[PDB]
């Protein structure tokens, strides 16, 4: 079971296995380093329900497992009739951060099987299932070449689960000013 | 008289519409432009993109350099697919593509140049913001709000709000140096 690549940065697309009605599809841009052990994730927060909330949250989110706190910027698009978005921003938010959203050795701590090989965004990929605990099934799929994540799938794509795809995973430097 | 733009931002950005219509999407990605450079990039999913014309929803990452004339698009389609599990959505990347490029999706001086007047002062996201109204010749009116202190860009309106405009948001500018590889044009 392999680690994830010390530092990513992707643009990602968020949506559901199976697309029900209400399911949205997303797009974002995340970073992960892991030598600083911080995170990084901009975009329209999946799932968000504007029916029970009134409005769909963006949100950047600068989680830092070093200091177990999260920072998280909101706005919110709400729906008003004159037919428009409102915009208004919530307050920022912290809270207790225990881990990143992709802990680098995330496959070895909840001990992955290798399933199986999958084409996923035009590359060959390893798929790496492993056991939320509590939660449920995931899968994880690893360039089977480079090693840097295609798509992360949380829950079971058979029945019911989240999909985050991964199409330009750079490996490059990260700048101190994305975390600040 | 208008302000320049700043030499160099970047953020992430929520794309709409006004009014929103029924197919109007709610998008979100991320940019970065670089003027002395002449060079801009864009990440998300396409906003406006007619699934019912393509068969698919886009997702693209475009790198666009007015300096060497040439644009590169990394793309990838979500299609809608009925399975026994109802359906499903299938990724499938396209082939890169590039092209000509002939200026930045907003120009440093695009105020300047268009002759744009001050229409008052908003909020924008927060932000105390300068509203600069002007004319794209031979398309339709445009407003840009700028924020008031920083000069950094807020909300991007393209059209007529009270009739129909696009709308991009910027939440998060930051002036910081914009590293090379981020318009490296390859995946
Ligand atoms: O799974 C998703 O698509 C998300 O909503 C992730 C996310 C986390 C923090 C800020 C914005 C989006
Ligand atoms: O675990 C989560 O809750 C996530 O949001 C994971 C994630 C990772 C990368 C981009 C978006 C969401
Ligand atoms: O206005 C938008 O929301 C866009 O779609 C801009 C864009 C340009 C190039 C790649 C991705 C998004
Ligand atoms: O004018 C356009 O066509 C644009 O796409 C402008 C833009 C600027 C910043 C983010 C996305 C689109």
């Amino acid at each position: 079971p392999p680690l994830l690549p010390a530092r990513w940065s992707s643009a990602y697309v968020s949506y559901w296995s199976p697309m029900l009605p209400d399911d949205q599809l997303t797009s974002g841009y995340c970073w992960f380093d892991y030598e600083r052990d911080i995170c990084r994730i901009d975009g329209l927060f999946n799932p968000w329900s504007e029916r029970d909330t009134g409005y769909r949250l963006w949100m950047s989110e600068v989680g830092n497992a070093a200091s177990g706190r999260t920072w998280k910027q909101k706005v919110a698009y709400g729906r008003e009739r004159t037919e428009q978005l409102c915009e208004r921003p919530l307050d920022d938010e912290t809270g207790p951060f225990a881990e990143l959203f992709l802990p680098r050795d995330v496959l070895r701590r909840l001990g992955a099987r290798h399933i199986g090989r999958r084409v996923v965004l035009g590359r060959e990929a390893d798929g790496w299932r492993y056991q939320r605990p509590g939660k449920g099934p995931s899968t994880l799929y690893l360039d089977a070449a480079s090693g840097t994540p295609l798509r992360m799938v949380t829950g079971d794509e058979a029945s019911r689960a989240s999909l985050r795809d991964f199409p330009n995973v750079s490996e490059a430097e990260i700048p101190d000013a994305v975390f600040a």
